[PDB]
């Protein structure tokens, strides 16, 4: 679980010392001078004569308008975190602030701890600055590279869902929040809000939201800062929060004022955090208005007010540089160095180029440095899940009646095993879902624990199985729930959430941005240890959207988390789990893992379980497997055909069309596909199957016929250089269906059993099995018709069960 | 533009009478009863003796919870049309709601009207009945096929983008947008809100939004129906909306008393609206607060209080079915039959069973019925653009200088194009995009209009191009951006919207959505007429994110939107700008195209101009062109590889090859693509290339080698059929790539022109290119090299120009 760090919650009972302030002031100066310098110079770090144009980047990368707002906010939050103790990680929204990050770690000595090479004195200075954003150096954002960071910000609008996330069975944890002014319009941090109402005060930390309020995104003004006061004040109270305003860089109150009034304010938030810590170890059953903070500062606070008569302090021109090329005239490099020499760097670094000791005196220390707090390494907090054995839950019945037996839902199955593992990980594991969990069959997990609502109570004819605190968190947004976990799971935690299938396609771009996560930290930053992985059950698949129909049918997710599969990062698992057995093999190797993202595609409708979990973990090793006890060929070359499936429904049609084909004397050989990367060339994932492995399961020459879940697309570029492939006939979902029965979801995409069995005659023999494929098509016909006649599937689609079942 | 339908913003200025209140109580009556008889029964729907179990569906689907609401709301709202002639429609949030709005459409007749065989009568009533999602009926949400839907609403959180969309430049429509209060948990609903604020009052209509706070969700309560009223009231103060609400059903008034303090509180609601009409004819420059409905009613309003002792009215429980099974008990039928017969259909239907005169006597008739209203069929009210002479934008240099001409940007070019759409077609193009216009180089549209900014202005010096109407429209919101335009088109309109690649994932979801719209509408729905393509500007991509890094590399949306190209619908286009020239073939294809989503994959940067105006349009007609001028090959058989290109980067690196290939001798072919579903199987689209024309493209049997944008993955799924295809060598993004220079993002994903040179003499002959090959690969990595020393690429690849070049 989380690691009580620090003395939380701690009130300071006395004024901010006016030497702290001086080393905030110091802090501000230098590292908006280091956040320049990174911008700006290749060279010559602290202007030694000569200073000249040489010395400047040849191209300006990075953002210069959040960052003197987020060094003056990092500032004092060190103060802050140096006074109290405060176990405490920021999230920096405005991830394109990047030199407020990566100067941070550089000034609280974090960065030449992770970075050997960059030095304090002037040549590792140097280094420090010529390497952001430049070819082999660092990121422009606040990337994993960075000590502290948990979230890049790069795509806007998780800031908060990520500090709730945070927070949440982490009570001694502080987090402030800086949102965008510009990124507080986007949808995902509007519902973000919100989440203040999930959280309770006692089993939960503690988020201060800071608005970052400068008025301007990329090149407009932004509607949060051009709406009256009373409105933005109405608008945060009426989301739960009691707003703090602060104001300044407007007028010329002299540096040292501002500070003197930040910290004060800031002082009065956090004695009314402590009362809110205070109260809940008492009450914690009346939800608080939480404080929040809008900072309004001016765009590019301390940037020239003018650069060629337009205004850019305080203005959408000072976002990316302010001044554009300081490389290419006289009179725009004497800008930048009257600039740089406004912060006074004679005063802050040494003869040797190290900051001085006064400036960083206010510094925390240990641990509770923003670079150094495990939070944001969540990694070296992370252990292994106590898992129940896996025995307990698996379907036995596959060995007594055979394979193919049952009508159950799988993901029963696994929602017993999560109940378990829940009981078994008290505040280390959570479930989330947009208000799926019971509709998804998760809800065993109320035997031992409550869904957390942190809203009014009303009655318990409704309220069933909530409580202020709980182990399962549901908001109706896949924003918050896929923003939640990954916080949780960043900070050490663990845990699954639940999805209907094409409403995956809500995150595809937070999926994105979690993967570009995971494999830049397995690639280059082995100082940021294995987290748990992202898991997904990915239920009410596209084959039983038979009752929401056409526009709830998009297994789409497939082709998405296909395009994060490269040079064996192995950060993406694909799983088709077969039955409830298959479905338990998945889930405990999916609980197990670390850095992934897992996609676990399994029904909930009654379906036939066809392994035992000693198969279903023997195929899922490999990834694909033959089911020889399916086979009616006894080796590879009599087969005539290979019925290869993948995915509950495709492996039903498939297994219906081998009983049909059985019945007609042919020899096939049926394979199972579980993991949907094992079919990826052997040369680009060392993980899959060879190309020997390959050619034994599926054949050197023998037609194929591949049932899929998801597109056929995904499969046909999948195996392009595989052999054989050329064989392969893969159906999958077409984009055809209605609100209809299950059968006709499967005959308009061509998958049906009829259509499968009639696929494989006109491969093995078109002619010689003639009457029987125009056989075949008729009934698809007649069976649709039984379906309207009658409003239900016909007998033979419905009754059917395996042979195999005794 | 928009057609002035009715008697727009009028008062009433008298009560509603107690004849029309008696009309709206009977309209919702019969509603309720058609939408319980669309769930419930397969036959005898006026329950004629004997009315048993074998009347019931065997199979219940569909929703009851939001529906009586959406009912009750729908009958005030018909009544409010008929009495004003306001010119209406409606936007249903929760689209699950199905019944509510086939029943709306049954009332009104326009169902019969377009569905002839549904007749008002006992058998068009069984019908009417039976085919609610059913199989070979019609589905359950308020899908296109229901005359009066512009917006499912499956997928929740669009509907205040949908209604805001709606209204801009079309300043006599009202729009009352319901909106779920589960559905007000997403993110994109969340920040829908704020729209307000991008509206004009004068040159725009009105949105009414209506929070259906029926206080539940699937399975759980609403967090805006369990905060504080007072809470709930200053949320909506502070987002510039002026709350009214309403309380009904949680108590015994009698239901006459309910609709008469509705359409007292409905009647001040519209003065409001129209003292805000009024006042902006002379006073648009001052934002009003627009008045908002709180409707709190309970969920599942008149189904039976308790079914098995569970509260079900006022519960989650009535969500999809409050009697699950009433086909299965004596029990579950009695309930069943006594619900049906609460409403008194003997009243509501005669002996034929037409719903009779005095029910539907208050209705509005013509044009102003909801499902007549042409707003509602945009394709009717839309005229083709009046375009610009395409030759005026031409880069004319290719032709004096030669191919490869030029360091242009070519959105540039279409910036001037769209330009001069805009001031030709005045009210009926907009652009929208998130903050990014500018940035993407579209901002030449603001020498003839402005962005559209209704919030406050504080200054010339950084408000520029800002007025409180205009065409463009920028908030950062690609939800909101992406659902604006796609109202504006479904009502009749045109436009753009632009984005950087990497980001269009985030409404990636929100494609699906409308390529599910525009699939089910050419597939089936011919009565709504062909709307404006969805014009989407992909640009800043994936090459040229060497400045924001890794993170922002992610050309993959062209994976998803491959999913929607089935069974000729021909609703995509996948298009990748060769350079500007090829962009202003596109654009004018894309800007007279009809039911489509365009991608239009264009680079910002500054990169060579390749082909003369009636080149691209060549190229553009097939989709992809051999280029005999590059071509050194003189037909097939002397060629030795093929070197093909899509995208303006890969494009840039094939050429540079050619020449480097072309001065070791070596005979080639030249190929570029720009259309991505002309390589697609010719038996799956019928417009794409023929297998005969491919092979004369890429050749029988030579080794292609292909440089394309996006994901190789993309392109080896596409040809798995073609000719010659396990000849091809897919080079596309391979995630790789940092904060870097072009060249090392190129190189870094084996698509660099030293990469794909060597790749080419490997695939001609690996042995007898050997010491030039070993001489290409070192190159990289001193290209590299120079790029850490000096800051910018190496003048090797900076400094080239093709040798076509004069
Ligand atoms: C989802 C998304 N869309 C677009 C962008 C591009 N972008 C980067 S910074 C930025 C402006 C950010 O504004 P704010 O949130 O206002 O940041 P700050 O002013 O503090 O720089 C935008 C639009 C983005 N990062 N994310
Ligand atoms: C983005 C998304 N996630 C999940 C769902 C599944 N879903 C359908 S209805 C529904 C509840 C809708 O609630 P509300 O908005 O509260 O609707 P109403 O009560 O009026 O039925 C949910 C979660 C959905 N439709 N869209
Ligand atoms: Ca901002
Ligand atoms: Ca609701």
């Amino acid at each position: 679980t989380s690691p009580v760090i620090g003395t939380p919650w701690k009130k300071l009972n006395a004024p901010v010392s006016e030497e702290a302030l001086e080393g905030v002031d110091k802090y501000w100066r230098v590292a908006n001078y280091l956040s320049i310098g990174q911008i700006y110079l290749r060279s010559n770090p602290l202007m030694k004569e000569p200073f000249t144009r040489e010395d400047v980047k040849h191209r300006l990368v990075g953002h210069w308008g959040t960052t003197p707002g987020l060094n003056f906010l990092i500032g004092h939050i060190n103060r802050f975190i140096a006074d109290h103790g405060q176990n405490t990680v920021i999230i920096m929204g405005p991830g394109h602030g990047g030199p407020a990050g990566t100067s941070q770690s550089y000034l609280d000595g974090t960065y030449t701890e992770t970075f050997p090479k960059i030095t304090k004195d002037e040549a590792g200075l140097q280094k420090f600055f010529r390497q952001f954003s430049y070819p082999g150096g660092i990121p422009s954002h606040f990337a994993p590279e960075t000590p502290g960071s948990i979230h890049e910000g790069g795509e806007l609008g998780y800031a908060l869902s990520h500090a709730y996330g945070a927070i949440m069975d982490n009570p001694s944890l502080f987090v402030p929040a800086i949102v965008g002014d510009g990124e507080a319009e986007t949808g995902p941090l509007a519902t973000g809000w919100q989440s203040n109402k999930l959280v309770n005060p006692r089993t939960d930390g503690i988020v201060l939201p800071i608005l970052h309020l400068n008025g301007y995104k990329i090149a407009n003004p932004t509607i949060l800062s051009r709406i009256s006061d009373e409105e933005l004040h109405e608008f945060f109270h009426g989301m739960g929060y009691e707003p703090y305003e602060f104001v300044a860089g407007f007028d010329d109150e002299d540096h040292m004022s501002i500070h003197r009034r930040f910290a004060e304010l800031w002082e009065t938030i956090w004695d009314e955090i402590c009362d809110i810590k205070a109260t809940a170890q008492t009450d914690n059953v009346h939800r608080p208005f939480y404080p929040m903070l809008i900072f309004r500062t001016p765009k590019g606070w301390t940037c020239p007010k003018y650069i060629d008569g337009k205004k850019t302090e305080g203005s959408w021109r000072s976002h990316q540089v302010p001044l554009a090329s300081a490389r290419d005239t006289e009179a725009h490099f004497e800008v930048l160095k009257n600039w740089l020499e406004s912060y006074k760097p004679e005063e802050l670094f040494d003869a040797n180029g190290a900051v001085k000791d006064d400036v960083l005196a206010f510094m925390p220390k240990g641990e509770l440095r923003i670079g150094a707090n495990p939070n944001a390494n969540g990694g070296v907090i992370r252990n292994d899940l106590k898992l129940p054995n896996l025995e307990d839950y698996e379907v036995k019945e596959v060995a007594e009646y055979g394979h193919g037996w049952g009508q159950l839902e799988a993901t029963r199955t696994l929602g017993a095993y999560t109940r378990d593992i829940i009981k078994n990980n008290p505040r280390d594991f959570r479930i989330f879902g947009p208000d799926e969990t019971a509709s998804n069959r998760l809800q065993a997990s109320y035997e031992v624990t409550n869904k957390q609502w942190d809203a009014g109570y009303i009655s318990d004819e409704v309220d069933e199985h909530m409580h202020v605190s709980g182990q399962v968190v549901e908001q109706l947004s896949e924003h918050q729930m896929e923003g939640f976990l990954e916080a949780y799971l960043l900070t050490g935690r663990h845990g699954i959430w639940s999805s209907y299938e094409s409403f995956v396609h809500v995150i595809d771009s937070m999926l994105n941005q979690h993967a570009k996560w995971l494999e830049a930290t397995v690639r280059e930053i082995p100082w940021r240890k294995p987290i748990a992985s992202m898991n997904l059950l990915v239920s009410s698949h596209v084959w039983r959207q038979d009752h929401n129909g056409f526009s709830h049918q998009d297994p789409g997710v497939t082709s998405v988390l296909l395009n994060k599969c490269f040079h064996n990062d192995h950060v993406i698992g694909i799983y088709f789990a077969t039955d409830a057995n298959m479905l338990l093999a998945i889930a405990e190797k999916c609980y197990k893992s670390t850095n992934k993202i897992n996609a676990i595609i399994a029904g909930k409708q009654p379906a036939a379980t066809w392994l035992t979990l000693d198969e279903a973990r023997a195929e899922l090793e490999k990834g694909a497997a033959a089911w020889d006890w399916a086979s009616t060929a006894k080796n590879n070359d009599e087969a005539e055909v290979v019925l290869a499936a993948a995915g509950d429904v495709p492996t039903q049609e498939i297994m219906a069309a081998s009983d049909k084909l059985k019945e007609l004397g042919v020899k096939f050989k049926v394979v199972n596909v579980a993991d949907l990367l094992s079919l990826q060339s052997a040369k680009e994932n060392d993980e899959a199957l060879t190309d020997e492995e390959f050619a034994d399961i599926f054949t050197a020459d023998k037609p194929v016929l591949f049932a899929y879940h998801s597109y056929a697309h995904d499969v046909r570029g999948l195996i392009y250089d595989r052999p054989n492939h050329d064989n392969f006939n893969v159906h999958g979902y077409e984009e055809e269906g209605s609100t209809t029965t299950p059968y006709d979801m499967v005959r308009v995409n061509r998958i049906d059993r009829y259509e499968l069995t009639a696929e494989a005659l006109r491969m093995i023999d078109a002619d010689k099995y003639a009457d029987k494929i125009d056989e075949l098509e008729k009934f698809r016909d007649e069976a649709f018709q039984f379906a309207v006649d009658n409003g239900y599937d016909h007998p033979d689609y419905t009754d059917w069960v395996y042979s195999g079942v005794n």
